[PDB]
């Protein structure tokens, strides 16, 4: 990595680019049945192939027009997972942040920690005045997230998402520039 | 229109075009400091240029429709089906009419025919409406029309320098 | 469909949908002859992911339409008006239907609404009519809706390693 | 011009190239209308246009190989355009097009360039058909496809709109199997 | 073709076209990497009709560079190219390669040198650049007939099959013309 | 910006993004009359619109193409120049190198700090053999940068640069990967 971001000496946060995508084929079938809840959607199956030649491009591509980052999660130097500034409306001064971490990497405090920059980068780069989390309601080592950093609920989506053939609700945190 | 969605007499949906261009542009600054409050906000070129086909090429794609409203045959507002999101099956409504036009019960049958169309034609399970949290004439649509408030969106607003907050109302396929 | 033409009570006009590409197909392969006769060029793929995207396209920028027919709710065929020239005030219309429906006038009442279109939206001055110097039933298309022969193409087509000629009708807004 | 068509010692055929924009824009305004008969068509555009637009897009579409939009000169210079268009490759056919200045007429031009351009029609693109059409009063091109052996085929009612009025348009084909 | 250079009553120079994309594929299949030190080194008749020539073609109209074929009495032989052209600069490179059956005929010199008025005279260029594996005797005699002089080596400019090589420059002045 | 690469404790590396526009244009109107002997010529120099809407757009995506890098050098937080590694060629494992300063931003080692940052990255990431830097022949300063690091001068080009109407030879230099 040319260009990087350094969270803290164990997390880092990069671009991902094509030869990435074995690895994150790969850590996408290690954990193939739970990734869902965790807003993106990998009930069926990353491709390796397809992710080098179509979906990491199309996310560098759209870095590069600054719609967003759809970035990979780095702990020791290697893909645990990925982060995400999606929904970017500058008009309004908002944005909102996605993630998901390979179960193994559960419990180390990797997402908060990436969040924290990526919020720092929202709010000072950016100059964004609202960053949103959302998760499912149901259960929630993702609704953790936004309640360590201090996100206040702002309300429900019902039947927001559609996982699995299942319907769920999605509950939104939203945090402001003043109150960071 | 070849194409077209006649709502009722008076009411008629349909995609704009190039020529709809010195009007729309009319129509907008003579409510210039209104729609935004409606979630909107115009060099009448740049729409026949650039804004119209590309909310045309944006329909042919299938993602939302910009349409343009018609009273009595003339254009009067806009209503918009967009944040289309097929995985989870939801979109969102905007709209916004002209003063001119104010109070003959447009908007309301205009997104009726729009969530059907959404309901039974894309099939989709969600629809919400949106509406900046002071604008009471806007909030009245859901709520004639029978969708749940949701939450609020603090500070998702940014109108002419300020902060107001959204509020969400939604419709599930099966409450329809 | 949000946007259709209803021609009467039977037939509507509108344009096609990736979706329409399983039925699209069927619909070209159970006449994969007889089609060129009616002057027209695959699978439910390249119709979902190539073809119509493109005619909505076309829709949306303006030049021409292609638009499915629909008979009492299905897709039976397709009605075309290309070769837009705007400066020439002129275009052409085409069409085919499944021989299952046709009995049924379709193919005329389509293209009498389509006229209208042209001379009364467009504002063209000409629309013409193309047809296999042989295909009787396609020739009497225009010829009932009151257009005049001008002439002949020489070989103007090539429809199965053989090369046919075609006969030019027109009709011009001054008669409509 | 590296690649480029030798009709004879007097005429060649070749792409324009943005450079050659000043003198397409001059040559045509030289002339308002002349044009819209000839079936370019007016209010004539400049020379910014064509270098950034016009002649790149025609260069594109000869590239991606339908049709070709080239310059004729004359003896060194420019003097009109000849083209091939409404290329139609299913049904093997597609229509020649052309102009040249008042001031390059009589010297047998057009024909010649044609010509050549019909046998590139014929035997590269393998074509079955080649077609010309021309305003009815107008006797001048009229007489290209009445030289090469074209047959009238039509007239296309109300097919032009010059300036204001509109003239009828008749057509001359010519098979392959035929020259 | 419509539009050609004639280079000489045996050799023309032009654009290829998608249906000349049969005879590259076997142009190229039956020579194989002795052309990978021409500097060209595989892809299939496929490839070459539904992007490598059309790109070709575009770039040609947009006025960048020329990829042309070479032809011996009406017959692809091979090809020569007028690439990295930097109008500022006022310079360019050519390249080339011609199958083995036509080696001796003098076609690629005669060529580069049809080639090189048309980069001076047409373009207006400054300069004319050639390059070449450092030991690719038959590549490196044609700018050294034409009267270009060894400006420079790269280092590992080559890359060929593992093995990486040396690159010599001969550049070319318009005065030295 | 999220994503840098951090030199030292003053300069820093990073994409340009549509809003340095108005910072570059004017930097290069500043100078400009020299940006020939390094080989950077607007020649129709800069305007704060074009590098917004075009220029500084499409290098972004070039970058995301991965087939290069138009980075900004910062000084302490500002533009002071840029840095560019160009003509990459994965087929024969090279590329070059180019890069430009502001005068009064001159000598204190901004270059060639950034320069080993960027060939690390092209020797240990794109894994490239070979890197080559050229420059103008009279131009000292830049010629510096090179044979500071140790490349090695490995010939000329012959009129190779074309600077305010007039004609000069560019020299070149080499770095080979496995001479590091
Ligand atoms: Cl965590
Ligand atoms: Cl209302
Ligand atoms: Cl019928
Ligand atoms: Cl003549
Ligand atoms: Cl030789
Ligand atoms: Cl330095």
């Amino acid at each position: 990595g040319m260009f990087t971001c350094k969270v803290n000496e164990h997390i880092t946060i990069r671009l991902l680019e094509p030869k990435d995508a074995e690895r994150l084929a790969e850590l996408i079938i290690q954990n193939q049945q739970r990734l869902g809840k965790w807003l993106f959607f990998a009930e069926n199956p990353s491709s390796a192939d397809t992710y080098r030649e179509t979906i990491i491009p199309d996310w560098r591509r759209q870095y590069a027009d600054l719609n967003g980052i759809e970035a990979g999660l780095l702990y020791d130097g290697s893909l645990c997972g990925m982060i995400s500034l999606h929904n970017l409306d500058q008009v309004n001064r908002k944005a909102e942040i996605g993630y998901w971490i390979a179960k193994e990497f559960e419990g180390k405090g990797i997402i908060t920690a990436a969040c924290r920059k990526l919020i720092t980068y929202a709010f000072e780069e950016l100059e964004l005045n609202r960053v949103a989390i959302c998760a499912a309601v149901g259960n929630e080592k993702s609704r953790a997230v936004p309640e360590r950093i201090g996100f206040l609920e702002e309300g429900k989506a019902r039947d927001g998402l559609y996982v699995n053939g299942m319907h769920h609700d999605l509950v939104y945190y939203s945090l402001l520039k003043r109150e960071w």
